C-alpha cells in the first residue's frame, strides 16, 4: 500500500530540524518558471495527485513505524520526525493539515505565473508544505504532455485551416501511440490522458480508466480508435504473401475504418502494386465512413510521406479543394506513426503543404515524442517556498543565484489576476490583498484532508481550446 | 485494480481477427537493436512478471469490463470475449504463456536476443503480442540501468587515474530524481535500475520496490544523508544566511552533512561564510561526517572549478600520492545541477586538467538520471519471429527497404556463447543443431508462474564494471 510518509526525497526527512526555530508557517507555490517556446501552459493533472495520493487518512501507526524502521536504516541514524507524524495521526485522524489553492484545470496561462500554492494550516506542522514537494512537482508531467500536446494541435489547426478552409477532423489528427514506449504503466495513464485534453484518439488504453475515476465526461469514453494491424499480423503470413495478409485485414474489418501498416517490405511496393492495383478493386469501393489508412513506418518521415501521397496520387483519383490543394478520394488517407515528435510534425505539414497536399489527407501518431521525451526542464516546472512566518511575524523569502537570474524564485503571499487588457498577472508580496487587481483566480482545491474543488474532464477540455477553434 | 485486458495498445484488441486462419503459435522476441550504449544491463522484466502477468490475471468481472470499454473506444464490438473466456475457464486464468530471458543484471551487446515469449496453447495464438505493450516497458529499467552503469565507467575511470583506486565510487552518483519522473511508478523503476550500480538515492520508492521484488541481504540497497533544500536556507531570510549555515551544521554536527550554498552568492557562501565566518565549525569536524558544500547553477563545470580554487585557498589542501589536490577529510562538494552523462564526462575531465581528484566531487542527476531516456536510445523492440500455421512453422520478420535497421531476426531464437567467450545470437533454430553450446536463456515464466527469479544482490554482482572485476 501507498504511504505518503515514503513518498518523499530522503533529504526532506531532515529537513524539520532545518528551518528557522519559532516557524508556524511555510507557504510555497508551483510555476512554469519563465527562461530567457511554449510561452503558454496548459494546467492540467493537479486533482489526479489530490485523489489519489493526498486526501483522506493517509497516516497510520503502522505507516509511521515502517517509514521509522525504513529511514533508521536508510540514513544509518534516527532523523525522522516521529513526533510530527504522529501529532497529524492524533489531531486530524491522519488527514494533511494542509490547503492547497490552484488555478482551474485546463486553464491556459503564460509562463511565470503561480498555478498552485501550497500552505500549512496548523502550525505544528510547518514542515508538511515542502515534504509534499515531490509528489506535487510530479504534476509537471501532466501539465508538460497537455501543453506540448496542445502546441502540437495549433500547428495541425494551422495548416489544416489554410489547406482546407476548415478543422474538420483536427481532433483526430494526432493519435497516441506511447503506451510502449512510456516508463510505467502510472505514467502511460496519466500522459494519455494528459493528452486527450486536446485530442480523442488514443490506443493508450490505461487513459480512459483515469479519466472516468478522477474526473469523468459526459460521454461514455473521452478517447476512441480503430482497428489496424501491426507488423507481426502482416508478417506471420510470409514473406510472400503480404498481399493475402492486406486483403484478409481489409475484408474483416469491411465496415469500419482500417489502418494497415504497409512498410514491412517495401512501402512504395505496397503502395504501388499491392494497394494501387493489386487491391484497388477493395479499396474504390469502401465508405466514406470507413476508409483504408494506409500506415509508413519507416525511412525519413517528409521523404517518405511525400512519396507516398506521390504514389497514391497517381493511382488513384485525386482531386483539387476549394483551397488549390490536392485531395485523395475519401476512401483512402495516410497515417505516418514514426519518428513524429513537435518538431518533425511542423516539418512534414509544412513539406505537404509545399507540395499542395492538404493536411486533410494525412493524420499522425506519436509515441515516445508524445509522451516520454519530456522533462521538468521543458517548462521549468518548479516549486519554491515565497513566505514564512518566524516569531509571529511574516517574511518574503526567495532564492536568486548570482550566476542565473532565470532562477530567480517570487517573494511573499501571491494571487493570481486578470489585467485591464485581459491577460494574465502574479501579484507578489500579499500585493493582491489591497484589491486592485480583481478577483485572485486561485481557488481551494484541498484543505485539511479534503478535496474542495473538482473539475470534470469535460470542464478541462473547454478551458484548454484553441483560440483558433473558440474563432 | 490492474485489469490486464485493459492494459495493452487499442489495436491489438483487433489482432486476433488478422492472423492467418488456423495459425497456433505465435513466438516473438525483445532485443536492444543494433543501430554510444555498446552493451546494455538486461534488468526489470521480474518486477513486470511478478506485479502484473503471474497468477490468476483474469476474472469474469474483469472480462466484462474490457468489454464494455471496447465496445464505447471502438464503437463497435471487436472484443475478443471468447478467447479470454477460454483462459478463465482453462486455465483460472492464468497466461498459457511461456517466457525465456537472459538472467537480470546480466551486460549483453547490442543486437542480442534478451527474451522470448510464446503461447503455450494453440488457442492463445493471440496471447503472445498481446503482451507485447506490458512487456516492452522492459526499455525502462534496462535503459535507466544501462545509462547509470555508463556513468560509473566514466567515474571509476577518472577516479582511478586521479587517486589509484575506486573507494566511494558507489557513491559517486547520487539519484536526485524523484520530482522530475512521470509518476510514482516510474520513480520505483527507474530509482531501483540506478541502483543495480550505485547506492546513493533520495528516490525512496526504490528501496520498496527491491525489497518486494528482488530482495538484498542489506536492510536496504541504498543511503541517503542529512542535506538542506533551498526552503530552509531562504527562510531565515536574505541577510541570515550565515545563520542557516551555522544552526543545520551544528544539528547535524556529528553525520555527514550536504549543504545548498547558492541560494544568493555561491562564490561568497564558500570564500566567505563557509571559508571565514564558519570555518572553525568546520576544521572540527570527523572525516566519517564531512560537510559536503552543493552549488546548484550555473555552468556546472565553471562553477565546480571556481568552488574547488576557492576552498583550495581557505582550507589546507594535500596532494594525492597520484600528484593531485584533495581537500581535507572533513569537506567535499557535491555538483546536482545539469548532470547527465555527457555533462559528467565533461566536469571530471575539467577537473583533472585543473589537478583536482575526483575523490573530492560526488554528482546528484535526477531529470538526467532517471527522465530524459526513450526507448529509442538502445532501441529496445519486440518483434515476431516464428510462427506455426496450419501445423507448418514458418520463419517471420520485418525487412523495410528505407531503413535496414529495422530488420528484425528470423525464426527460433537462442543465445549462446561463442568459442572467443563473447555472446551470439542465433536464428533459425539453429540453436538446435547444438554447433554453440546450450542456450544461456532461462525459462522465467510459463503458465501463470515464475520459475525462476533472482536477488537483487546477483544482479549487482551480475552488473559489475571490468575495473572492479
Ligand atoms: O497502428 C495504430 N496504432 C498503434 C499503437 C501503438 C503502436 N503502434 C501503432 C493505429 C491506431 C489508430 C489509428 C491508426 C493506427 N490509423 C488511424 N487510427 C485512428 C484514426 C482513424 C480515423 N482517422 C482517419 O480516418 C484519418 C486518417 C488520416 C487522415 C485523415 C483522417 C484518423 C485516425
Ligand atoms: O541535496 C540532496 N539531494 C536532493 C534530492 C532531490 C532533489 N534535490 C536534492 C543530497 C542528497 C544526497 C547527498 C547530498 C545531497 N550530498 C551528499 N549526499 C550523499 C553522499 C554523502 C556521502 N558522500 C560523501 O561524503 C562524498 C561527497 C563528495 C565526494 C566524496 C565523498 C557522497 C554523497
Amino acid at each position: 500500500e501507498f504511504n505518503i510518509l515514503l513518498a518523499t526525497d530522503s533529504y526532506k526527512v531532515t529537513h524539520y530540524k532545518q528551518y528557522p526555530p519559532n516557524t508556524s508557517k511555510v507557504y510555497s507555490y508551483f510555476e512554469c518558471r519563465e527562461k530567457k517556446k511554449y510561452e503558454e501552459t496548459v494546467f492540467y493533472g493537479l486533482q489526479y495527485i489530490l485523489n489519489k495520493y493526498l486526501k483522506g487518512k493517509v497516516v497510520t501507526k503502522e505507516k509511521i513505524q515502517e517509514a521509522k524502521d525504513v529511514y533508521k536504516e536508510h540514513f544509518q541514524d534516527d532523523v525522522f520526525n516521529e513526533k510530527g507524524w504522529n501529532y497529524i495521526l492524533e489531531k486530524y485522524d491522519g488527514h494533511l493539515p494542509i490547503e492547497i489553492k490552484a488555478v482551474p484545470e485546463g486553464f491556459v496561462i503564460p509562463r511565470g505565473n503561480v498555478l498552485f500554492t501550497v500552505e500549512n494550516t496548523d502550525p505544528e506542522c510547518y514542515w508538511l508544505t515542502n515534504w509534499i514537494e515531490t509528489i506535487l512537482v510530479q504534476s509537471w508531467y501532466p501539465i508538460t504532455v497537455a501543453t506540448n500536446s496542445r502546441e502540437q494541435k495549433k500547428i495541425l489547426a494551422k495548416y489544416l485551416l489554410e489547406t482546407s478552409g476548415n478543422l474538420d477532423g483536427l481532433e483526430y489528427k494526432l493519435h497516441d501511440f506511447g503506451y510502449r514506449g512510456v516508463s510505467s504503466q502510472e505514467t502511460a495513464g496519466i500522459g494519455a490522458s494528459a493528452h486527450l485534453v486536446n485530442f480523442k484518439g488514443t490506443d493508450t488504453v490505461a487513459g480512459l480508466a483515469l479519466i472516468k475515476k478522477y474526473y469523468g465526461t459526459k460521454d461514455p469514453v473521452p478517447g476512441y480508435s480503430v482497428p489496424a494491424a501491426e507488423h507481426s499480423t502482416i508478417t506471420a503470413w510470409g514473406k510472400d504473401h503480404e498481399k493475402d495478409a492486406f486483403e484478409h485485414i481489409v475484408t474483416q474489418f469491411s465496415s469500419v475504418p482500417v489502418s494497415v501498416v504497409s512498410d514491412s517490405y517495401d512501402i512504395y511496393n505496397a503502395c504501388e502494386k499491392i494497394w494501387g492495383e493489386d487491391l484497388r478493386h477493395l479499396i474504390v469501393s469502401r465508405s466514406t465512413q470507413a476508409p483504408l489508412i494506409i500506415r509508413p513506418d519507416s525511412g525519413n518521415p517528409l521523404d517518405t510521406v511525400l512519396k507516398v501521397l506521390e504514389i497514391l496520387g497517381k493511382k488513384f483519383p485525386v482531386t483539387e479543394n476549394s483551397k488549390g490543394y490536392k485531395l485523395l478520394p475519401p476512401y483512402l488517407r495516410v497515417i505516418q506513426g514514426d519518428g513524429v515528435d513537435i518538431n518533425t510534425l511542423q516539418e512534414i505539414v509544412e513539406g505537404m503543404k509545399q507540395k499542395m497536399w492538404s493536411i486533410e489527407n494525412i493524420a499522425f501518431g506519436s509515441g515516445g515524442g508524445l509522451l516520454q521525451k519530456l522533462t521538468r526542464d521543458l517548462l521549468n516546472c518548479s516549486f519554491k517556498c515565497s513566505y514564512v512566518v518566524t516569531n509571529g511575524l511574516g517574511i518574503n523569502v526567495f532564492k536568486d543565484p548570482v550566476a542565473d537570474p532565470n532562477k530567480r524564485s517570487k517573494k511573499g503571499r501571491l494571487s493570481l489576476h486578470r489585467t485591464p487588457a485581459g491577460n494574465f498577472v502574479t501579484l507578489e508580496e500579499g500585493k493582491g490583498d489591497l484589491e486592485e487587481y480583481g478577483q485572485d483566480l486561485l481557488h481551494t482545491v484541498f484543505k485539511n484532508g479534503k478535496v474542495t474543488k473538482s473539475y470534470s474532464f469535460d470542464e478541462i477540455r473547454k478551458n484548454a481550446q484553441l483560440n483558433i477553434e473558440l474563432e
